[PDB]
């Protein structure tokens, strides 16, 4: 007398994901408008304009010595922030211009703090763009308030 051996096995199924991913809208702040146009693009402007977050999006460390940033909000004094002559924005890096009044904190070369100034500028409409050595934009960045229309 005597028995055994056995041989068995099958299987498969399950479920993952819900069909897809994306899921859009969220949030809304001002009709923004970013337009980059070389190495340099500008992460994010605080419309607020509490500070101005600056992005690479090149592979090879960008030189700033001598870069500006025009900002040009509602009916006041444009002001271009030139950065100084000894910065180089690595690529892939990223830095932060907070405005001395943004309750910021000095931490170059990557937070950086605009004592000249008091503040990048507030209003509905705000208009950040980035000019390189010479008098060129490379990156823009505007940002419109969905406010009322003139009646």
């Amino acid at each position: 007398g005597s028995s055994g051996s056995s041989g068995q096995s099958q299987g498969g199924g399950s479920v993952t994901k819900k069909r897809k991913l994306e899921s859009s809208e969220s949030r809304s702040s001002f009709s923004q408008h970013a337009r980059t146009s070389g190495r340099v693009a500008v992460e994010e402007v605080d419309e607020e304009g509490k500070f101005v977050r600056l992005r690479n999006k090149s592979n090879e460390d960008q030189s700033m010595g001598n870069w500006q940033i025009r900002r040009q909000n509602g009916d006041d004094p444009l002001m271009t922030y030139r950065f100084p002559p000894k910065f180089t924005l690595k690529a892939g890096q990223v830095v932060t211009i907070w405005a001395s009044g943004a309750g910021a904190t000095h931490s170059p070369p990557t937070d950086l703090v605009w004592k000249a100034q008091n503040t990048w500028g507030c209003g509905s409409s705000l208009r950040t763009a980035l000019i390189n050595s010479t008098g060129e934009e490379v990156a823009m960045r505007k940002l419109v308030r969905s406010g009322p229309s003139s009646g």
